[PDB]
């Protein structure tokens, strides 16, 4: 167990510039010090002085008061909230409570990360219990919440429930694929169904956990970030250079979408001219489209670094628009690099393929390679996923009066902090090959169940002890995936459909793209109505209902003549007698 | 002017049947005095006696705050307020702050009409004011939330609005009917574009304006309605009944569209013989069509009123919810009647009028045709619609009260039907004549006089009501656009010449789509939100063991400055 820290800050120490390190070590204590902080300083590996710090409970209670007036102000209304509010103690600045310590703004740059303490305890009965079940109650994922925060936990509600809506695409695949044959039109009216039913169930199960959790309407609290560099203040940026920067990302685009189109054309074309040449065994002949997808992970994974750099150039005010921002770059690049190769076979080989033979002349059309194609595509970078998220670490930490503690707490600061935006992506891609798809190889989305059971307890593990614990954040939704989601349907609705005219067989395939957009529109507008037809909303009325009932001259003579009551009643009475 | 009476109630009395009308003035005086209001009882015509109710004026105040405390509850926080709350009293049942002598659900159906009385004075100066400008500023339409309520305002603004958005329409299509000759596929793209920019622009309008006057959040206040019957109390209606009820409208819709299409099936094919076989001087072989548009007002009316009789056994709980059915209904019903002709002149006869020989034979292709309907469609429907509104000691204040209530109940679903209307004929049809556009500005500069002029003087002031925005017609604005968004590119390629035509209709529905996201993007990228962000600023100023052994060896500060020094100096 712990030893009551509740934060640790690592401020690492250099062999030079010890003169300005011992000035910032005095002045990150006594800031500690005067924002209530109680701390204390330890030895650490590589010249480091790890520094934890904790709680005066009058002083954290009048935090606790002054941030549920804060979430009280603006309609907003255990482990995770104190945590939070240490947090933002520690890094707020000095304007609004806090004695800011962040490192990349202030001269406070020594410090490399300020990050709570894992419970061993907590995380080993965790595991064991998401292991040991089949299904996973609600109870687990509000545990997940008052541990380690309302982002995690929102997280692993949305893989929950994927991975519950995965079970009907499944069935049906399974069943268009041993009966309704190759490239069911059915299949793929099904496929989008499912869609907008699992997105806009979600919607409806995002907001009443958003409910549940006291987190409704936390999107709409601007956060500002501590790095953000501004010019004036009347903090004000010029948005005509934030334009600017932003447009280096149309050739940063086009460069990307250039080079990954000329990679998968050499593959795509090697792969056909080994299956046209060579004769194998069969299985060679998708040799290299696999080799591609192995040499996924690398690629985009520094095409990932450079957004980030996109993202650093590119000044944001508020925390929220940078997130959304590097998510949209993200999802644009895995986007490229996890479709395109897809989308090159089904609509340009399949179509027109008589435009590779140049290629096939350097080295010197079946309509079911989509299919195999699609197979090698779900199940291998499915595998390599794995690899390198659950087992590679494995390998990498095979490799390597209070000394216990202190070593835990040692090894603990070499993690890096827990990315969720890395599962939020790779579970957006899963979605959207189910969506587009997954209609040239039907049992595509069963295979994707059984993987989304165990990573719902491969990513517990990947908190567990693959990473150190992250800040506990608030979010009233999962944030711009959201709209991703929406485009993996409304394209995939396109996509699937224009397979099944393109690999069955020029106006037919406009016609079918037609009634698949607009199958897509009315079902769309059939669930929302049906959804809008149909607890949290409940919850709120009563508590609407309960602070309601908590919070308590020709006309001066013309009204003289019958000013009384019989006065009336008689005229009345008098009149109907006259007539 | 008036006598300070604040509302007229009716309560005409039959010659037969006079034992228990005596009985319910007796119980509607009593009632109406208990709520607090002071009555006076005066002749009326045929057989009538109204009675002048008007304000106690502290249990006024406390209604006021009552209301005020209410609408505080629920999130939303002058005559019409005035108005609208002693109609209110009028009108609620004694079991929650009022006095219910509502004229359809008690026993006292004796009383029709429920009336305030017009302002001489102000309706000619209003009518004065209004013919001597060429555009309305903001004052105009806040002068007309303050006397007449918020759903007359609303209204007035999104006709105001749309007439200055009109102007860009007739701009581009007198450009492209000078120069782009007929049937340009720009002039498509650009009508769908306005659309879209016109559309999202009014719903930002209608924020603003929900914000500026206070109605920001009164759709969601759900009002019962007093007609509403209940079979049991947990008052409640079995859905499945309702659902039945609502499954006769398929079988009516299916009906009208098979009379309808008919109707305009053989209109068509006896215009088609008389084109192919009289030759006149020309104008007359569009004449049944002409005629056609002459007989719309009349069909669909009564079909309007069949809507509101399948809206009457359709029970409904609230107002919002019967409004909004009684919308879908006219909205349909109008729709078919407005539009189905020039569908079947473009979509069915343009492509293959090789169906239509038959008929032409029972009475005994041109592709520039449709553009001709397009103008007997545009100026024809109007100017008759001119003539469905327009064309067709203290005595003198009691004579002026009996002419009052012969008149009828001001609705505004109609007027904002009729601008739905021709919304949707700019949207969809305007690309075969673009100069109909200019028509339907130069009508939209007498329709925000005229429909005034229909408030002033041809019809009863209308109750106060308060609207958050214009209703379900936002959801048939959206649906014209989109429709015509498909609409105008079919008949783009449809007229200048199989595969082409579903390419065409792509690359204009998916513009469509791209540009309503970009226009969305844009305005949110971009008043109300400024003083709502202010107010809330300013109610945000207004509200306010080894385990302790570890945490011992460096108790102070001063003590941990020495440690961390000491260990700085073992690194
Ligand atoms: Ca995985
Ligand atoms: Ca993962
Ligand atoms: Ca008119
Ligand atoms: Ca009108």
């Amino acid at each position: 167990s712990n030893f009551g820290v509740d934060f640790v800050i690592h401020y690492k120490v250099p062999a030079a510039e010890r003169d300005e390190a011992e000035a910032g070590f005095v002045q990150l204590i006594r800031a500690l010090t005067t924002v209530g902080l109680a701390t204390e300083v330890r030895h650490g590996e590589n010249e480091s002085l790890l520094v934890f710090v904790k709680v005066s409970p009058d002083l954290f209670a009048k935090q606790v008061y002054r941030a549920r007036l804060g979430d009280w102000l603006h309609g907003v209304r255990v482990e995770a909230e104190r945590l939070r509010l240490i947090y933002l103690m520690i890094t707020k600045p000095h304007n609004e409570g806090g004695a800011g310590v962040t490192p990349t703004n202030a001269k406070w740059k020594h410090v490399e990360s300020i990050f709570p303490l894992h419970s061993h305890s907590f995380n080993k009965e965790w595991i064991k219990k998401w292991s040991s079940k089949y299904t996973l109650e609600q109870t687990d994922i509000d545990n997940i919440r008052d541990k380690f925060g309302e982002s995690v936990a929102f997280y692993f509600a949305f893989l929950r429930s994927y991975f519950r809506f995965l079970v009907i695409p499944s069935a049906f695949g399974f069943g268009a694929w041993l009966l309704l044959g190759q490239f069911s039109y059915l299949y793929a009216l099904l496929c989008g169904l499912w869609s907008v039913v699992f997105f806009e169930y979600w919607k409806k199960q995002e907001v009443d956990l958003a409910v549940q959790w006291g987190v409704r309407g936390v999107s709409s609290i601007q956060q500002s970030r501590p790095e953000f560099e501004w010019e004036h203040e009347a903090k004000v940026y010029p948005p005509m250079k934030r334009v600017k920067t932003q447009l280096l990302q149309i050739p940063f685009a086009l460069a990307c979408v250039v080079a990954l189109g000329a990679l998968i054309v050499t593959c795509n074309s090697l792969e056909v001219f080994i299956n046209e040449v060579y004769s194998g065994p069969q299985y060679l002949g998708f040799l290299p489209t696999i080799f591609l997808v192995i040499g996924t992970p690398t690629i985009s994974g520094v095409l990932m670094g450079a957004a980030e750099k996109l993202n650093a150039m590119e000044n944001y005010a508020t925390v929220d628009a940078h997130d959304a921002a590097l998510i949209q770059k993200q999802f644009v690049l895995n986007f490229m690099t996890s479709y395109m190769a897809l989308f090159f076979t089904a609509f340009v080989y399949i179509p027109f393929g008589h435009i590779l033979h140049p290629f096939l002349n350097f080295w010197r059309i079946n309509p079911a390679r989509i299919s195999n194609q699609m197979f090698y595509f779900t199940v291998t970078p499915q595998i390599v996923n794995f690899a390198t998220e659950v087992v590679v670490p494995y390998i990498k930490q095979q490799a390597f009066e209070e000394a216990e503690f202190l070593q835990r707490v040692r090894e603990e600061c070499t993690l890096e902090e827990y990315d969720v935006s890395g599962d939020y992506r790779e579970m957006v891609m899963q979605f959207g090959y189910v969506a587009m798809f997954s209609v040239a190889w039907p049992l595509a989305a069963c295979c994707f169940l059984v993987n989304n059971w165990v990573e719902l307890r491969s990513d517990a593990l990947k908190i567990a002890i693959s990473s150190r614990r992250p800040i506990p954040w608030r979010t009233d939704s999962i944030g711009p995936w959201l709209t991703a989601l929406s485009f993996l349907s409304w394209l995939g609705s396109i996509t699937s459909s224009a397979i099944v005219y393109l690999c069955s067989n020029a106006w037919g395939l406009l016609l079918s793209i037609l009634f698949a957009e607009h199958f897509y529109l009315v079902v769309q507008l059939a669930v929302r109505f049906v959804l809008s037809k149909l607890p949290g909303l409940q919850k709120e009325r009563k508590e609407r209902f309960q602070t309601k009932k908590r919070l308590l001259t020709p006309e001066e003579m013309f009204w003289q003549r019958q000013r009384g009551m019989q006065e009336t009643i008689e005229i009345g009475r008098r009149m109907i007698e006259q007539q």
